[PDB]
């Protein structure tokens, strides 16, 4: 209980590069830990340190410390003797398999244990530089040591490696060496992969359904019609800075719609909330079998209410900035301003320099969004490190699920939707001429962002991603910071911080809400999707076996907080789902006048069809704007503009008002957001109830062990 | 294991008549069974429960025997030695109160868990006539032995009888002397009690506030008015067989629905919403709180998927034919046929008699479906016998939600809705012109419905229910079958079979889904609830202590199969009552008219206003009917009638058909439809996930046992 003595056999020796032993041999390393103290603070450190080793020594541990060979660094091994493991094994409910006994992730995670009760503290404050556990060997080279296996190897070269991109992950193995949390996530991982594939078929064979019956679209033959298309003049979307354009310039446009606005994409979204339901499902058995497998199920007032509602306050209050900071595009204005202020066409360079500054902008506003939650937390922190972790993950999931979908759902829902008509446009404030939908459209536009999030946008992601860490080592050792043992070698890699895993799942979280909130807009989510997810186990595995620190292993019987996460983003994409399709797609209007717009009481085909829709859906308007100005005399000499709404022509009793046309398209459209939500949701409800949670074979493998134990 | 001896101490005595022990009174009667052996099939019978009453005196039971005094009547006494109860107790994992040994109730579920072991089939098959535990004494009379507790006696003049309505239910001695099932449906019925005063006291609060805001609703006014309401004439609601009613006769009507539909209901309907969130999530944590004090928890391909597929198909055929049965009204049409063929105002006497037949032709085909759905059971066996429970409580609550909601559904949703205009009505088949809504409108009838099914329906079942044991016993006593002693007394009384406390259960979640599904008609659903549960409570309480064999005590830590049947009704309680409001109810139509028809554009009022609501909402009709007969004319020289719709006026370019108005309302009620639907459920997710499931104190308690103990 006090400084009596300091660490044993406290010699330097690194002739053997590969050993994970003492300098006897006899016993491994467990644990590694870092400090330099050889130069009034120095003295406390020195005897804190010197207080807290006697400490551990007293518990048993078997510590001795050898000095860097480029030192004041100095090394301490730890070692748990078989007494301490089998006491600690006692203690902590460890399922081992009774029909060199405990593999090195166990014992590290004892010896980390024990550290605990008696670690992070002295890290944090400076006491220690480095506490960490030993890699086998290097992930390229085999283990000097012919005892040790080199399984690092093994999983560098059949799992990490990218010439092993289509082999299956060997989960076991995984679990083994990392830990039950990392196997968990790259299980999860994989499974993800496995329902996209299947997700990204169906969506594909949608899409081709679509793009087969493309020439038989009328509206876009139409839009694409010199004579049809080519006569309809719209009005500017602009004041005095939009021309009057005419339809022919969205032509092509028009026939991407006919790949992505048609009866297959209503299909697919269908299909997906089934898709979506069985994922959850399937995962929900999958996680039963591994709960099974890896034995992962182990055991170890107004003032507070006032706190909650203050501290929910600034969760809102910065969800609120975020929101205006994403959609009033701030990151990229001041990426402009910097590179106008600062100083082979100019244009693309320009662009691809305003790119990564806005990249960069954007991920400090992450770190920054990181330090938020910390703090709000810390100022509510219910002590509990469980709740603690799941309050954190809920606060920054909301931050960058705002970051992230805002822009989305500006353009889907709320870009162009409130406009009113050209005579007397919506003003919000002094601020005029609230923005109108882009002439190819809303959904258009929608489909590209997507397609830019999720097709550059990630393989941009992976690149940073396997990139930083290796840039972080590799500044380090040119630092130059000859033969290095294992220790060495180890310290010098970038330490998976805490929540480091925490990113990884919420990188896939956000993928999926992109996946399924949206998948009405295209059906080539799906198939991106698992083109990223392919490359990104690869990449995780690469940038975790390689260029980071071993973690300690941990033990988690599900991904946690995620799962009530995703269950909620799968209750909000039905919703989402429905109102794109209603309001952000056109394919409703398109149904009610091939329905009942094209027969004989509201036109003059005897048989239901699609042709003339275009010049029957366009409002007119004539040039009598209100002077509450009128921007449209200045710029031409053109009479009558026709506008997307459903507005009355001009001369009507009631003019420039909406007629019947417009009420029977929006009952048509919330008619359709019910019968599609209650249909859905029914579907989903039946499903989830036909389904065991539990596999069929896990249970009767349970009861048998059961029987024989 | 071989019928070596008979039952031991086989003698005859009566003289005590409170006696709950044997001859010499030492050792105390924890089981009766009843047998008559005295007069080929009789020789079998005798051989079968003489190997039975061997086998079961060779486990320890101690059993005696004594002829009726009123013969060919046996009754056994059977009580367990203390080593049995005390081998059996370390089996079975009772908790005793570790710091006479055992009630009763232990004592007897005890012995019975003892007879199952080596009894149910025994009695099934003619061997045992009866076979039940002992109560302590006559409900009215103190027991005679002072040493036996006649806490039946207390029980019954403390909580059963009707003087006591008012006193709390002593929860602890219902549990006591019942069991765990008898007392945790109590305290939910008394939970639900609670939670009815809550919510009637609100729904008083919304009525009284409809109520006192009745002179001031504008269009009632104009309906009552002779000149705006009585100068409109209404086209006949059938074909030579309805007259051309002038408006002024629905008068009256108009005024209760200025009781029945304002905003108050619809403030009401949210309320209600919340309400029953908030039952559910308080009624888990009261649930949690009686798991932790009574010690509730306790531990003792293809064919298959064919025949669930049938059985589901044998159920959904049967849900169609009692739809038809209760929309087709045939059994009042049967009990009318039935009176005519047999045979102080005639008229009042001949419809009490009809529903005197109608209600036993109902009680007959309840029975009939409570056979049906034990036949299907049967087909499909799990052989669990919780699952087979679990499966029979689903079939016969879908038999029972089918027989008493298809008349309010049909009414609220489905009658009057499709009946096209005078022109051209829609007939269905040969049978002619589906029956339009009632004059004073259909939310009105629903209302009368409810007001019948929840005010005269609940007493008479409550009288029934209170009276069917009584008179069963009666015929018994008068049926001759001096001084008797405890088990022959209990042994004429009507035994509770199995699923007995299912019904009890039943009638509660049929009350709550009425309460519930329906409550945006009428706002005293609460309130009638609410006299009719503190009734039952008294009611149940009294047949279930004298009337009733007492049952063995079982354990159950929740209601059961219940709960996801009540969490279901919740969910479908929001889109019944949003369909109610927008379908059913006309404020929809009178807020549009506030809003958007009496301004300007579509009115000669200068600001929104009510008035003119019923002449600018009534379709005119010239009479022009299609020669596809026109009944119009032959009844009367009218020419113009004004139906209930918004189809154009004639002389219209396009008359009768859907005008601007007919969409605008539309669009207005799905939208109300959607908003309130995600409004609500918002809210309720929101409630659910902000409050604990179990109770802060639960959790400090069970922690402080755990420290203790
Ligand atoms: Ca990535
Ligand atoms: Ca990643
Ligand atoms: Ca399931
Ligand atoms: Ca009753
Ligand atoms: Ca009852
Ligand atoms: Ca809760």
């Amino acid at each position: 209980n006090q400084q009596d003595f300091r660490t044993p056999e406290f010699e330097e020796f690194n002739g053997k590069p590969d050993s994970l032993f003492f300098t006897d041999g006899q016993r491994r390393i467990d644990f590694i830990l870092v400090y330099e103290d050889e130069s009034g603070t120095n003295e406390k450190q020195k005897r804190k340190r010197q207080a807290y080793e006697s400490n551990l020594i007293c518990h048993g541990l078997q510590l001795e410390a050898t000095r860097s060979v480029s030192d004041k660094l100095v090394f301490v091994k730890v070692h748990a003797p078989w007494e301490v493991l089998c006491t600690y094994a006692e203690i902590m409910h460890i399922k081992l398999p009774l029909k060199s006994f405990f593999n090195p992730a166990t014992r590290s995670r004892i010896v980390y244990f024990i550290l605990s009760r008696v670690i992070n503290r002295l890290v944090s404050s400076g006491i220690y530089k480095a506490a960490f556990p030993l890699h086998d060997c290097r992930f390229n080279y085999e283990s000097e040591d012919i005892s040790c296996p080199s399984e690092r190897y093994l999983l560098y070269r059949e799992w990490a490696h990218p010439r092993s991109i289509y082999k299956k992950q060997p989960l076991d193995l995984i679990r083994k060496y990392y830990g039950e949390k990392i196997g968990i996530y790259f299980a999860w991982l994989g499974y993800y992969t496995q329902m996209l594939l299947l997700a990204a078929v169906v969506g594909v064979a949608c899409f081709l359904y679509g793009y087969l019956d493309q020439d038989n679209c009328t509206w876009s033959k139409e839009v694409c019609d010199p004579d049809i298309g080519g006569q309809i003049l719209m009005c500017p979307q602009c004041d005095r800075l939009c021309p009057f354009w005419r339809l022919n310039i969205t032509c092509e446009s028009s026939k991407k719609l006919c790949i992505f606005d048609s009866f297959g994409t209503l299909i697919f979204a269908v299909f997906m909330g089934v898709w979506v339901t069985l994922f959850l499902e399937f995962w929900k058995r999958r996680q039963a079998e591994l709960e099974y497998e890896w034995d992962t199920v182990e055991l170890q007032t107004c003032g507070k209410c006032i706190r909650v509602t203050l501290c929910a306050s600034a969760v809102f209050f910065w969800i609120l900035l975020i929101i205006a900071s994403v959609i009033g595009i701030i990151v990229y204005r001041l990426s402009v301003f910097i590179v106008f202020s600062t100083t082979l066409t100019p244009q693309m360079a320009t662009s691809i320099t305003a790119s990564i500054i806005s990249h960069i902008i954007i991920m400090i506003l992450n770190t920054i969004y990181e330090k938020v939650a910390i703090m709000i937390t810390n100022f509510e922190l219910p002590r509990t490190q469980t709740d603690y972790e799941n309050s954190l993950t809920m606060k920054m999931f909301l931050f960058q699920f705002v970051n992230y979908y805002s822009s989305c759902f500006y353009i889907a829902f709320f870009k162009g939707k409130f406009v009113g008509y050209p005579g007397d446009p919506v003003y919000l404030l002094g601020k005029y001429r609230s923005e109108e939908c882009d002439p190819g459209g809303c959904l258009l536009e929608l489909t590209t962002q997507l397609t830019i999030i999720m097709g550059g946008k990630a393989i941009w992601n992976n690149i940073q991603e396997v990139l930083l860490p290796w840039v972080m080592n590799l500044i380090g050792r040119y630092k130059r910071v000859k033969i290095t043992p294992r220790w060495e070698q180890d310290y010098h890699l970038q330490p998976m911080g805490k929540l480091g895993l925490f990113y990884e799942y919420l990188e896939m979280i956000i993928q999926f809400g992109f996946v399924t909130l949206f998948v009405a807009s295209f059906p080539l989510a799906p198939l991106l999707a698992l083109v990223n997810n392919i490359l990104e186990i690869r990449v995780d595995a690469w940038k975790l076996t390689t260029q980071f620190r071993r973690m300690v292993p941990e033990k988690a019987q599900d991904i946690g907080a995620w799962q009530p996460i995703m269950q909620g983003i799968a209750i909000l994409a039905v919703v989402t789902n429905a109102m794109i399709i209603a309001f952000t797609s056109d394919m409703i209007p398109r149904l009610v006048y091939y329905w009942s717009f094209s027969i004989p009481p509201y036109g003059d085909h005897t048989y239901y069809t699609m042709d003339g829709y275009i010049n029957n859906t366009l409002s007119v308007f004539n040039i009598t704007d209100f002077k509450n100005e009128n921007p449209y005399i200045g710029l031409g000499n053109y009479t009558l503009c026709r506008y997307r709404d459903f507005r009355n022509p001009p001369g009507h009793p009631q003019e420039y008002k909406h007629n019947i046309y417009y009420w029977h398209v929006i009952a048509a459209k919330l008619a359709f957001i019910i019968v599609m939500e209650h249909i859905i949701y029914s579907v989903k409800f039946f499903i989830s109830y036909a389904i065991p949670d539990v596999s069929k074979i896990t249970k009767s493998k349970i009861k048998r062990e059961k029987y024989l134990t």
